[PDB]
């Protein structure tokens, strides 16, 4: 028992993180294979930042400008490019720690872990989640940037986000591995804001299964709802619309538990409306998202 | 900016984690240089568990019948022993990748990493803390157990947690590496009931600054308080007597912020004594004190 915002085991991510320079900036990379993945904003000056026309910047580098170092180890780079938002720095050697990895966009909603760097090497991993607007609400200072969100598959490695930005709101902007920007987000010095931070149903009547596996049912009531009726609630709260594939996702939960799940959106229902009157609910006195029905399954299974 | 409750990177301790094998209990062990440590209720079947004589139940066992398994390959045990409650088996082979390790027995207040690991594999990753009563809130499972909490000093591992049991309430138990356990709990299946869980004050404080760090300042009022009115307020919530020490411990927090220690001290009188009224820090509807000023510091200034 017990319910933790757990992130993955890092280490296969650590033995990719290399430590990029360009001009006086420097930031993290990812090494996978011959190939140093790191934002593109690597090349600007603060001066820069302003209106960066990237690709008239890139033109003033040269490969010999791009400094590579894997810990003490100065890597060779062999070849330069710009796709989309991020570089590619190829390099003559391939990383001896490459693990079996896949670059996946993932959808709002979904979490991962974030193995947080500066000078390419790591100093902490925490569980996040992508919002329903785009940004990620993370622990990033100036140095983070080409940071990187992962999930693990037994031995698969899913890159799934590399950091750039911190919005003036505090929150975090960053791109896939394929230099996509997650939301509307640039990486220029200006003037961006979030859309509305909605909170992720699905995840948060997931996170009411956890608590109920784990001996918290303070919550449980005696009433049901309606998929159209909880959203009627779920609406006024800035809940995302809850759908019948969200139903089918919590299945494994809600046959493990023996709860229906319009009966634990009907608690859900009554906890909006209600509040949680000074009681916690897993050592939390708010409703928590950030974790995935697959997440809670996962944890209260033990899958290594 | 933003603050999360972060783990160290877990890559050194994955490096050190087995399975072990006594007849048919399988639990964790850490395999550093040319020993395993476990818990020593590997010997024992449900059983045993209701008043085991471990002397006696380690004498009917040799070293083939303690099966240890890096990876996929079996270790060869030539010698075994038992240190307080953990179990130490000598194998043939040093681990080629044991890092730099201490063992050491945190103090109450502290946190540290844990490594969740099942069959000798990992599974997660999640930051904890060594509560007021000697018991952890950590995320467990059947198999868990021989699961450690470490810290990193740049390359250093101090181990400090083994993980033994979890207690009738949900809470964890364990020792640290030399056998002793953290706080009055026996490695026997008997009724064993935690202390009052007292809240951590200096954490909590130091949590407070990183609120004020992170633009977070609503909570912040115009009244100041001394050490003993701030604990005549701090015994009737069941939080932690604060001392000197602790403010001397605060002094680079408060240095950084500007904000005297009782300043923030009547502040969070005023948080106990009237509640948040809906409103979060740091994403938080509750006080959090599991993170000591040396997290916050590290966190802010990003220690790697
Ligand atoms: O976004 C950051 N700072 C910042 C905050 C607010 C406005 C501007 C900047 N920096 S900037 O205009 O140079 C810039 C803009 C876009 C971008 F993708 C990278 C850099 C960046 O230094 C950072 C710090 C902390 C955690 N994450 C990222
Ligand atoms: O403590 C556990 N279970 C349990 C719960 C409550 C009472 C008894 C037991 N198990 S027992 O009597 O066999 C035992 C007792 C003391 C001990 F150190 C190890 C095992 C143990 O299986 C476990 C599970 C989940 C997360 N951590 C540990
Ligand atoms: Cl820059
Ligand atoms: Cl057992």
């Amino acid at each position: 028992s017990g319910f933790r915002k757990m992130a993955f085991p890092s280490g296969k991510v650590e033995g990719c993180m290399v430590q990029v320079t360009c001009g006086t900036t420097t930031l993290n990379g990812l090494w996978l294979d011959d190939v140093v993945y790191c934002p593109r904003h690597v090349i600007c000056t603060s001066e820069d930042m302003l209106n960066p026309n990237y690709e008239d910047l890139l033109i003033r580098k040269s490969n010999h400008n791009f400094l590579v170092q894997a810990g003490n180890v100065q890597l060779r780079v062999i070849g330069h490019s710009m796709q989309n938002c991020v570089l590619k720095l190829k390099v003559d050697t391939a990383n001896p720690k490459t693990p079996k990895y896949k670059f996946v966009r993932i959808q709002p909603g979904q979490t991962f872990s974030v193995l947080a760097c500066y000078n390419g090497s790591p100093s902490g991993v925490y569980q996040c989640a992508m919002r329903p607007n785009f940004t990620i609400k993370g622990s990033f200072l100036n140095g983070s940037c080409g940071s990187v969100g992962f999930n693990i598959d037994y031995d698969c490695v899913s890159f799934c986000y590399m950091h750039h930005m911190e919005l003036p709101t505090g929150v975090h902007a960053g791109t896939d591995l394929e230099g996509n920007f997650y939301g509307p987000f640039v990486d220029r010095q200006t003037a961006q804001a979030a859309g509305t931070d909605t909170t992720i149903t699905v995840n948060v009547l997931a996170w009411l299964y956890a608590a109920v596996i784990n001996g918290d049912r303070w919550f449980l009531n005696r009433f049901t709802t309606t998929l159209n009726d909880f959203n009627l609630v779920a609406m006024k709260y800035n809940y995302e619309p809850l759908t019948q594939d969200h139903v089918d996702i919590l299945g494994p939960l809600s046959a493990q538990t023996g709860i229906a799940v319009l009966d634990m959106c009907a608690s859900l229902k009554e906890l909006l409306q209600n509040g949680m009157n000074g009681r916690t609910i897993l050592g939390s006195a708010l409703l928590e998202d950030e974790f995935t029905p697959f997440d809670v399954v996962r944890q209260c299974s033990g899958v290594t």
